[PDB]
C-alpha cells in the first residue's frame, strides 16, 4: 500500500550534486562494469550506515554487483517496478530504508538512472494526549 | 524556505486531535471561550507540550497574548510563509518546529490549526561526496 512522496528539497539538490560529480569522477571510464565496481566499492559493509548508490537502465533492470544486503536489493526491484513516471523523482519508505529516485545520469556514454537508498529513523514521537 | 512535509504519525496524530477538539467543543458557539479554554491547558511558557496554534483564511493567527513571545513571531511568520493551504508542512524556526495548517471548525468558524513543539534533533543528516 505505498506512497510515492516528494524528496526534500535539500536531498533532493545534494543527489542532484553527487551525480553529477559522479558523472565528472567517471567521465574518462568507458567500461560501465568499472564504473559500477569502482562506486560501489567504496561501501565498508552491508551495516555502512551511508547511503548506498544504486542504478537501473530505462528497461525497469537493476544494474549492481551483488552487495552484502539482499534486503536493499528487494527494496531497490520494488522500487524501480513501482515508478509512475520516470521524469518525476520520488521516495519510498521500506521498513526503515527509503529510497528515492530516479535522476537521468551518464556513465560510459550510456544513459541510465540513479538512485538513493538509506534507511530513515522515525522521528521521537509528539504527545498531543486526548486529555488536552 | 524549508517547507517540509510532515512525517506520518505525526501529522495523523495532528488529525485525530484536531478532530477530538473538534468534537469536544461541539457544543460551543463562542469562538473566543474554545480558544480561551483550549490554550489554559499549558502550565507555562517552559511547557514541553506541543502548542496548538489557530488561524483563519485571511492570514491572521487568533490567539490570548502568551507568555512567549517566540513561539508567536515563529507561528506568525508561518502562517505568512504558506505556499498551499491544502498541503501541511512543517517549518523549523531555531529548535522550534511549526507544522500545519489543517482545517477545524470551531464555534460554526472555517479556521485552521496548526502544532508547535521543540525540536531536539538537527540530525539525522549523514551524507557523503566520497564516491
Amino acid at each position: 500500500p505505498r506512497k510515492a512522496r516528494d524528496i526534500p528539497d535539500e536531498h533532493y539538490q545534494r543527489i542532484i550534486e553527487t551525480r553529477d560529480a559522479i558523472q565528472n569522477k567517471y567521465s574518462k571510464e568507458t567500461d560501465l562494469g568499472r564504473i559500477l565496481f569502482r562506486v560501489e566499492g567504496n561501501r565498508a559493509g552491508k551495516h555502512d550506515p551511508r547511503p548506498r548508490v544504486f542504478f537501473s537502465d530505462y528497461n525497469g533492470n537493476v544494474l549492481t554487483t551483488d552487495k552484502r544486503s539482499n534486503f536493499q536489493l528487494r527494496a531497490m526491484q520494488n522500487f524501480v517496478t513501482s515508478i509512475e513516471d520516470y521524469n518525476k523523482p520520488k521516495q519510498r519508505l521500506y521498513g526503515r530504508y527509503m529510497i528515492a529516485g530516479p535522476v537521468p545520469i551518464v556513465l560510459a556514454d550510456s544513459e541510465l538512472l540513479m538512485y538513493v537508498g538509506f534507511k530513515w529513523n522515525e522521528p521521537p514521537p509528539l504527545l498531543l494526549r486526548l486529555f488536552d
